[PDB]
């Protein structure tokens, strides 16, 4: 590997063998149908709301989530990056896709397929990625940086459905070799959005572009039709050239041939024939190919970017909204603009990667953490791209003050913004995109006194209820296969207008906002106050024995349904005193005087009462009626962990919320294998795990990470890191399960998991505040 050496991949860069088989990964463990695609992924490329593409460590274009809410995992192989090289002065070279892998039927069999093992890795620190080539048989080596420029206070750029892949070849040979690197692309118009003759009036054209200290050429691929829907738009692909590169291509190869119309031009040397047929398609898929073309002198090295776009500029929803997609506001709605999409990436791609690098630096260069945690907490950043995030610049038909944003939940609970997921999942937008997270907290707000009375059925029981009840907060914003931010509580299983839970923590989110972007937001809180107070207010009706604390009612409602509370709860009761002094503290900023004085009386009353209930000497219990009620819970204290990072002090007292978490970490954490696997959510102080519930016998990713940062606020620095180790061990490590780039919610003790590709664990960034 003489390769490595002239590129600059960080150490905490997650890795793994090109076509590396991998022995012990985990399935779901539910007996209903959850997705499970596998171990092959991949860093995700593409911005905010502009669809995702996840290219996977063995170099495939595979994991499609361009269908906005959608999961689609399939190989699309004409997707792909082949290398020529021939020795100076051969009779003959070779050619070889670097894919480690093979198509399933017989389209282009003429390629060289089977990327080699143990001949190259992948590298992740996302939004980066990168591929080495160290191939015995090809005497130049290769490596490339891919990204997408996803770049924190920056909502321009992050939006961008667009791809770079920087090129870096190097010779440590003794001869000259002639070298071609070609970049192949199918026309994917009517891949997704099309119920018949997917291809039809498909089409591909040149376009060269050479203005002064630019050559960029290009391939855009669309269709002839000018309908705007969901399915038309343009895809591109494309190079710049660099001193001493040639650029050759082809517009137009059948993807549902053998291959060879491309094959036996790049096979001999590298050189395409120049064509540009721009003839429609009717039955054929169609794509397109751009390759470079150079000689390496012995100890030379060359860089060369080729870039990816994709204008798909509109969005559709199960019940039938079409929303522009966010980047259409800097590069219009058409559908038409692929090229320029890719000629900004290809002319700007040195700025996107020098501003990546100055938000990783402060990180990546402080010694004192470990590689492994800065592993972990760049790359659960994959999920804000992929987890079907909508990012919506206007309806189809409809200007706008406001830009609606939504993340799921996951594929397999397609809801937006799940209330109680975001609680511990949303960190990542505070810090790094506090705009996105305030929009989405008055999308909620706009939510509080929305009241629908028709009835739907609860899944779990099977009674009827109340859709959307004044004054209680949604569970969720939609779903996408449904009509997200019109139609809210898509979710049913349980009825979340009862939930214990939501109201606290919609306001905890409130104030959380406001202090991690500097306490300088009055009109934040103004526009949220009467939601806050009305949440409180009704949350206070379900105090049913007066002592101050809403009751759980020994049925589902709250964030763990299946396992059950009753009376107070630690949980519910932590996150109710938290809540409280929170709607104190913008009373007095807000000069609310009445509110201020009637929250802290509230707070007073519900604080004695708490501890008097709860605490037992060692920690606070379950609950005060539940036959599991002495049961250690992980997340009991969530109200306390909240008021630590909002700056609101001592909900608990210091020496009890130090013990508990000790009592935590000692049970859920070390008396649960070992410690390895991070924290489980229930312990019966005998030991043994709580069975009362599944969700009791879980790991909770999320939980997790979450507990760690709580722990170290409060100076268990080892206690916090040798927790989220377990949960980075079982995502990254050898020794783990392989969910890298597809974060569980949880496992139980077997390492088996429930419903990958999970918001919560981007709780992991709440280590950084
Ligand atoms: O894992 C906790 C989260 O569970 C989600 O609830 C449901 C599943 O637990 C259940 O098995 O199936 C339904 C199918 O739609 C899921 O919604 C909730 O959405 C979350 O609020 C909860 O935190
Ligand atoms: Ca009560």
């Amino acid at each position: 590997d003489k390769i490595s050496h002239k590129i600059d991949i960080p150490d905490s860069a997650w890795t793994i063998g090109i076509g590396e088989k991998f022995k012990n990964a985990g399935h779901p463990n539910v007996k209903y149908p959850m997705i499970d695609d596998s171990y092959v992924q991949g860093a995700p490329l593409g911005g905010f709301g502009a669809g995702t593409i996840g290219r996977t460590y063995n170099g495939g274009f595979s994991r499609w989530h361009l269908e906005i809410g959608k999961n689609k995992y399939t190989t699309v192989y004409a997707n792909q990056f082949s290398v020529f090289q021939k020795v100076e002065g051969n009779k003959d070279g070779v050619a070889q896709v670097l894919y480690a892998g093979e198509p399933e039927n017989g389209y282009l069999s003429s390629w060289k397929w089977d990327y080699p093992k143990e001949s190259g890795m992948y590298y992740a620190l996302y939004p980066n990625s990168w591929y080495t080539y160290t191939n015995k048989d090809l005497p130049v080596q290769l490596a490339v940086k891919q990204f997408s420029p996803i770049i924190p206070y920056n909502y321009k750029e992050t939006s961008y459905p667009v791809a770079v892949f920087k090129w870096t070849a190097y010779n440590p040979t003794n001869k000259n070799v002639d070298v071609s690197i070609m970049f192949t692309w199918q026309n994917m118009i009517g891949f997704f959005g099309k119920q018949v003759n997917v291809n039809s009036g498909n089409f591909n054209k040149i376009i060269k572009d050479k203005s002064k200290d630019s050559e960029i050429v290009a391939a855009v691929m669309g269709n002839i039709s000018n309908d705007n829907e969901e399915w038309n738009g343009e895809y591109s692909i494309g190079v710049k050239k660099v001193p001493g590169v040639d650029i050759s291509y082809k517009a137009k190869f059948v993807t549902t041939g053998d291959g060879s119309d491309l094959w036996h031009e790049f096979s001999k040397n590298g050189i395409l024939d120049n064509k540009d047929d721009e003839t429609p398609t009717k039955q054929d898929g169609i794509g397109s190919a751009i390759a470079v073309n150079f000689k390496l002198q012995p100890g030379q090295t060359i860089e060369v970017p080729f870039a990816l776009s994709w204008d798909l500029p509109i969005m559709k929803f199960g019940g039938g909204d079409k929303w522009y997609k966010m980047y259409t506001k800097y590069f219009g709605k058409n559908g038409k603009n692929s090229f320029a999409i890719l000629k900004e990436a290809l002319n700007n791609y040195q700025k996107w990667e020098k501003m990546i690098d100055d938000w990783q630096k402060p990180i990546l260069s402080n010694k004192s953490k470990p590689d492994w945690y800065k592993t972990a907490l760049f790359n659960e950043l994959y999920y804000l791209a992929d987890g079907g995030t909508a990012w919506e610049n206007g309806k189809v038909g409809e200007k706008r003050t406001n830009n609606m944003f939504g993340l799921l939940e996951c594929f397999d609970y397609n809801y937006y913004e799940t209330l109680d997921v975001r609680f511990y999942g949303s960190f990542p937008l505070v810090m790094l995109w506090p705009d996105i997270e305030k929009q989405v907290m008055r999308q909620f707000a706009d939510t509080i006194n929305v009241q629908d009375s028709s009835e739907f059925k609860v899944g779990s029981n099977g009674a009827m209820a109340v859709k959307k009840v004044q004054g209680m907060i949604p569970h969720d914003l939609g779903s996408s296969y449904a009509l997200p931010w019109i139609k809210i509580n898509a979710y049913d299983w349980q009825n979340p207008n009862i939930w214990k839970d939501l109201n606290s923590k919609y306001v905890l989110l409130v104030y959380r906002d406001y202090v991690l972007t500097g306490k300088t937001d009055k009109e934040f809180l103004k526009y949220t106050w009467k939601s806050v107070k009305t949440a409180l207010d009704k949350l206070k009706e379900m105090d049913k024995d007066n002592d101050g604390i809403p009751d759980n009612e020994g049925i589902p409602d709250q964030t763990y349904a299946t396992w059950s509370m009753k009376g107070t709860s630690a949980y519910c009761g932590s996150l109710w005193l938290a809540a409280l002094k929170a709607a104190q503290e913008i009373g007095k900023v807000l000069k609310d005087n009445e509110a201020y004085i009637k929250y802290n009386e509230w707070y007073k009353i519900a604080q004695q009462n708490f501890e008097k209930e709860l605490w037992n000497g060692e920690y606070y219990n379950f609950d005060t009626e539940s036959d599991h009620k002495d049961s250690i819970m992980a997340d009991q204290l969530a109200g306390q962990w909240y008021a630590d990072i909002l700056r609101l002090g001592d909900i608990l007292p210091k020496d009890h919320v130090q013990k508990a978490l000790k009592k935590i970490y000692e049970f859920n954490v070390m008396k649960f294998e070992n410690g390895k696997m991070g924290a489980v959510n229930g312990m019966r102080p005998d030991g043994i795990v709580d069975e009362s519930d599944i969700q009791a016998q879980e790991v909770w990713t999320g939980v997790t990470y979450a507990l760690a940062s709580f722990m170290k606020y409060r100076g268990m620095t080892e206690e916090a890191y040798n927790t989220a180790y377990g949960v980075y061990k079982m995502t990254y490590d050898k020794s783990g399960k392989g969910y890298w780039f597809r974060t569980p919610e949880a496992w139980t003790k077997d390492g088996n998991y429930r419903a990958s590709m999970y918001m919560r664990p981007l709780s992991i960034w709440s280590m950084e505040v």
